[PDB]
């Protein structure tokens, strides 16, 4: 009867380090249906469900987005998409690097992992390994920075400059409604949950100091966005 969600192991307690973005957006997804699911990790696509009550199995976030939302469009906190112009571009995007129903959710989908992506060098002293699949997910984390090795891995505050002038260029889409903490301001939409998956991310691997320096530039709306998120954010 209940959905099951694959997700990606990491070091125990999985429940407080589980930090894979896309698997954090389908989870906060079916939080916000309120819908009866478990959770099996799978050590190294995801995430996955599986719906025994349609014997779907669909993978990728945006996809199971919106399955959830036209299986269940009144379930929960209600809609996941409701119209809304997020006019919102990651300007670092370029046009060379080679790449849909809710189009404007969709666009904003690939922004946003864009923008947040570029700054994930940041994530790699903290990141919660799970210790069977530790040297293999350090290699890939190798190979797709550009380094030589994982000792590779002052230019730190650099880092979180550039990371803190794309959130710069991001919060500004929240103060066009501060009724309240998200994008249509007391109303939560997917979008929401999209930002919300990745500042889980960096809540578990960034050092405590610099997570709070995220959470409090710009007039704290990232930490108010992460407060009214956690609502939706139990591991189960």
């Amino acid at each position: 009867n209940p959905i099951v969600f694959y997700d990606i192991a990491t070091r125990p307690p999985v429940e407080k380090t589980c930090c894979s973005p896309n698997p954090w957006k389908t989870r906060l997804a079916l939080n916000f249906k309120d819908l009866p699911y478990s959770t099996s990790w799978v050590a190294l696509t995801l995430p996955i469900i599986e719906d025994p009550a349609t014997d779907s199995l669909v993978g990728d976030s945006f996809d199971i987005a919106v399955y959830l939302q036209k299986t269940y469009p009144k379930s929960g906190a209600g809609d996941l998409f409701p119209p809304q112009s997020l006019d919102y571009v990651f300007k670092h995007n370029g046009i060379l690097v080679p790449l849909s129903e809710f189009p404007e959710y969709a666009r904003f989908n690939m922004n946003i992992d864009a923008a947040f992506t570029t700054h994930t060098q940041l994530t790699v002293q903290g990141f919660p390994f799970d210790p069977a699949t530790a040297e293999a997910t350090k290699a890939e984390f190798v190979r797709r920075g550009g380094v030589s090795c994982w000792d590779d891995f002052e230019q730190r505050e650099k880092m979180m400059d550039s990371f803190q002038n794309m959130l710069g260029d991001l919060a500004k889409l929240f103060l066009k409604d501060t009724s309240g903490p998200f994008l249509l301001g007391t109303k939560a939409s997917y979008a929401d949950l999209m930002i919300g998956a990745w500042l889980r991310m960096m809540h578990v691997t960034l050092p405590e100091s610099e997570w709070e320096e995220v959470r409090s530039w710009h007039e704290g709306i990232f930490g108010q966005l992460y407060d009214a998120l956690e609502t939706y954010a139990e591991v189960k």
